[PDB]
């Protein structure tokens, strides 16, 4: 069920997008409940004034100035934090499911469990037919994945991606921010229709907007400060060498080879969820094992 | 399964964690659920005073007079709580799905429901279940020398208990020093002459009773959180958890020769106590190896 | 499951308070919906006052005098009901999911559904692999027994729950009585709102005003028929020992005159199975005696 | 789980009592829904000017409506609910008490053992070790149920319950069903806040409740009747003892006693449902067929 | 399955009452969301000054609405939905009584098993069958014997069919009575003058031209139902179904044997030839002595 | 069930017929759900004051809706779904009657039970439970054949339905067709309501005109659609002699020169059921000769 990718990174990140799906959701639908746009007609003891307007003069008016003197950005701010939302989480969920390559988890994770779960390790550390075949097919595999070519322009084009994202999104809601405020000022030139041609319109909510626009920024800050550190890991030390230091001091077999490219990645982003996988793997490496099994077999 | 690594003082913040939660929503529910602010002008048998004013320029006053008047507490008050039961949700959690430190908790309860079908433990103050005995004993043997490098299991739990004892002092600080901002009737003094013709308005916030006792039950309840979270606190540190002696084993049998564990594994192990005071006893019998020499010479 | 644990009073109970939260939440749903207190100003061939009041000035007088005029009682009452129907709940479910009084609560369970179900009961009162099996169950049973005697972590929680209930009992009859008859219908407000008004006396009625004096005594029934459900629990835990228990019966129909009286914590854990049915009992006082284990050892060789 | 203990009274009443919640789930919705009521002022071709405003009205109206209706025009829908709630009550006064669930669950239990019992085919003709013990089993049922009619005397303590609610709801609804009128005078002192001392109102949901009220009638009717039936289906027999007439003129073992008190009264009961149940138990209740196994074994 | 008791009638029925339902349910919940009524004074170029406030409207509007309007329109659908109700609960009443049932599973069950009779295939050109076939036989001559004894499955249809046509009648009757009390336009002629001021009015009530057209579409329907029920009335009498003969059995089999049962049986087996007229041979075989004939003439 | 005897002119006719039954339920819902016709009074830089009150204009758009608008404007959508379940109603009504139903399932088990038979497969290259088994299937399909093939009830009712069905597409393109020039949106009421509302002369428009002309055409080319499929279907019946089929092209193939030629209703349903896919009739075929019976008993001895 994909339970062994999933790196803190993944759950760091997924959360992250859940939260910022709530807040735009949340943002979304307490959007459609109160917002108008009321506007009344400037005029360049106390009484009250009479503006002698109809009550279809007022409605026209609201809804002339609600497309003539607020930003884009302060009736669409839900849409886009939704969009972008979504697009995130598309984004980190593709790499370990697209097409031609759901079939190789379905089965593999299955048959690293079974090697896992196998008491013949422990014998191993200090039949034959049931290991001939787990060999072979392990064989199959490693020459199946390193003949496989095009693997990592997709995926370091993956955390790339969202750092634009990043970088763009934090570009756009820095620069045009200061533009939801209160109290704006409409001027149409609608005089015959209605006698008056300069307004004085405020939108409902602006400081809410502003409120969630300032927790928006602050999570995708933080999720790009995530990215940043993937990036970080990814790129500072290389991640396609392995170092078998330690199997050479405390077992003395100094003869076990060091793989590259992307199966080194991949071994080397399976280690950060549990350093135990590997050891099992490499007992069915050694070619000890397999003289001691032939031997026994005759 | 989980249950069992679950101290009462988990299972009370729990309990007050949801009713902070439907406390807070219940609030949120209720902002949009009645009318707010409602202003007239000022003029500073009997018959009525004509406003004179239109149906929409009272609109106008009252969404001005809202977001100019009210102070910013008694407006996002839901919100503030929500806001913060939430974090005390994800801050109770941040010490079981973190990589590297939740694996080891898995073998641990495996291994603690794994040690209870064994008769001998009974008797101790065939073959298979002998052979089975030696394996979760190599199994015990294989965790302790895995346990010995990484030692944050017990410092991260005193970071969180304190990250909450400090959120608690400061939500107490901000929510007692902003209590009598939320009132009933307030002054409105805006400068709208050219549009409305009044300057001075007065206005009544509808639920600025309400919010009253929602704000005093939830100080009362993040309280008696802290106290929780304190108590926590200064049981884990009047005497250090860090080490672990089966010294009842020792006065109440005769085994002395079980050795004393220390370092992650002792703290967990004290743990476990809090629960079922047995599986102690039971693990106790697989640390010795006169167990394993009497079954072997059993054997033959 | 946790069913046999339950006397009939303590079932009688869950529903009285499933039925005061059903009383609460309707009337708190009933408040919001309907509309509120109306107000109209006083002056103290038929033709009508011309109040010439505006469209808002109307709302604003509601409003205030909704909240200055009102008793606090006729405002908060579902509320009441439902904060004391939660500490009802909590109360009575303060027994089971405590650390260190429910572990032994489940090892009971277990105990006891292992005995109604194995064959060495019935094989007893009327080869080999049957003996270890009984043999086993003899060591949990005296492993369990050593384990829970001489405690009182389950006997000094239910007296101290049900002590605290019925003092809940006191104080909501007290003052709800006490204050039921401030509820009115039409009420008077007089507040100084001259220069934005011009009236200075109002009259006012509340929409919801004898609807609420039927769910009061509504809720003074119900919780009248707890607080005797609880005065009798409360009697009957303390006319007499609850904490040594007997064998009596057991011995003259058996005839085996060897089963000890277990005491303390384990003694009223048996009385409160025994108000399920007299069958419990007798079928655990199967393995507790010593000429049970002999004649089995008999068996064995 | 109490699917046996279900005779066509019991079944038919069920049917009976969700209606009577439909209609008043119904009723009280439309009563909580609807305008109350619409009055106007009294005068004791042109229009007249009452000169009111648009709260006046209202405060007239809810007066009006709460101090001139009588009050079974107002709660008609809380009584139909408070009634079906107490009948739904007397219902489930059965099984979940402590003191009758027990034999309840062991009679079931004891049936269900029973029902997939080979040895009454074997005996009805003329698993193993198991069939035998279940003469034992049945031996000892016949021990717990001896102390009384616990579960006959509760049966009949809640009949005559149902009764007599069903004569005070006839009663109550047939003397109060003359005073849901249609147009009312209301007569209130309200003259310096409105300037009108007489009115005339007109209860909107009058001719509606009407025929509600003759359907919860006729329901109530039928129901009082059903129940009727069954207190004297209880009562002209005797519940307390029952015959095995049939079974030993059908398979000729001639010595199957006649249990009486509770066994009488659970089989005049079960034997409602399928009558093939008492035929079945009848044969683990005499010595010939344990003498018969005994013999055969040896 | 039950379909084999229900010749075409039945489902035409069944077909009708569900039309019924539908066009009853919709009428329902048009007259539920759509029924209102205007009216306005009469005074027996520029408007007209009623001057009448907008709460006196209501209250002539719902006055007139219970003086005007015949009661036939008011509640229209709520007849149709009754009668469907009861027609519904007409049909199908024996099938699922809870006595008169075992009587007719008893004859499915004789029928099933006297369908694959092979004797006469295999005479006109292997234990089970001689077991089976006396069985078969015991169990006919005592059901044949339990069936003479009474009416149950022919009084109850007689009866019911008759009580359908009698309700037909009274509806169409008093449906058609009054078809003509639906009006677009009506007089309402209250005494309330010192409250409102006008003593005529005049209103609409707003589906008047279309009730005219479910009554007559529903009037239709029962018309057809009824001459249904008619038809299969007089099937029952005409020709006479209170004994069965097995005549052209005889003629084009050669067992000349067969008895001839009446009373009970006739109609059930007359009934039953209605699906399929072939059954009623196949069960006309297991009458034939040849089977204990021919196991008489083996003991010679 | 009945897949196998459904032609594709018998599933396109039912995907006609749910498209039609949608569109007639989304014009109900609009009809029940926007506004309605409304009036102003008709005269024959200022505003012209008509003095009418807000119930008055209620009265107008209620008498001139229904005094000025022409039925088919008022009542197309009812109409729609009629006509949709009748249409509904004929092509599935032999299926349900009896009389004409129990052939029908015969046919289907019996070819069902000998589609999949291994003497079909050992009589196509050129066990005595396999004998009886056969022998029991020879005989049970003699007896069939003179239990179908002597009525002629299986070809009559399809023909009269199809009748049926082109005789209501002919109505329907007729005044459906005829009667669609009268939806218009500006109409011209003249009711004689002058001593109650002043005017006389109105003038009105129709909310939802030009939809139910584009929803009326719409229907007009499904049900012209329908009327072609169901043409072609009629042509099909009244061309080829159904009453008799021939086993020639399967005698040439197979070279079994004993099949006789069957007729009367097996006929139609051997025709019928090659549509679905030309194999089952080689299946049923094959069993029909008395060669193969002779050929069964020789082998199961």
């Amino acid at each position: 069920a994909f339970r062994v990718l999933k790196p803190w990174w993944d759950v760091f990140t997924d959360y992250l997008s859940v939260a910022m799906l709530m807040i735009g959701v949340f943002g979304c639908t307490l959007q459609v409940m109160q917002d108008k746009i009321i506007c009344l007609p400037k005029r360049v003891e106390m009484k009250g004034l009479k503006t002698d307007l109809d009550l279809q003069q007022y409605s026209f008016i609201n809804q002339m100035c609600y497309e003539r003197a607020l930003h884009w950005y302060a009736k669409y701010f839900p849409y886009l934090v939704l969009i972008h939302t979504l697009v995130f989480m598309l984004c980190s969920n593709f790499w370990f499911k697209f097409p031609g390559s759901s079939s190789k988890i379905e089965h593999f994770i299955s048959i690293l469990g079974k090697c896992f779960d196998s008491p013949w390790t422990t014998r191993a550390l200090s039949e034959g037919e049931q290991a001939k075949a787990l060999f072979e097919k392990v064989k199959k595999f490693r020459l199946h994945v390193e003949e496989g070519d095009i693997l990592y322009a997709m995926y370091v084009r993956q955390t790339v991606l969202k750092v634009i994202k990043f970088l763009i999104i934090i570009a756009y809601n820095s620069a045009l921010v200061s533009k939801v405020q209160f109290t704006v000022d409409c001027n149409v030139d609608i005089q015959d229709m209605t006698g008056y041609k300069n307004f004085s319109c405020n939108h409902t909510m602006a400081h809410l907007f502003s409120k969630l626009s300032f927790c928006y920024l602050c999570f995708v800050s933080i999720y790009g400060l995530t990215c940043l550190y993937t990036l970080y890991w990814l790129f500072y030390r290389s991640l396609r060498e392995y170092s078998f230091e330690y199997v050479r001091q405390e077992t003395g077999i100094d003869d076990i080879p060091d793989v590259k490219n992307d199966f080194a990645f991949m071994l080397h982003m399976i280690d950060q969820y549990d350093p135990l996988y590997s050891k099992r793997f490499a007992v069915f490496l050694s070619e000890v094992s397999e003289n001691k099994l032939k031997q026994l077999n005759l």
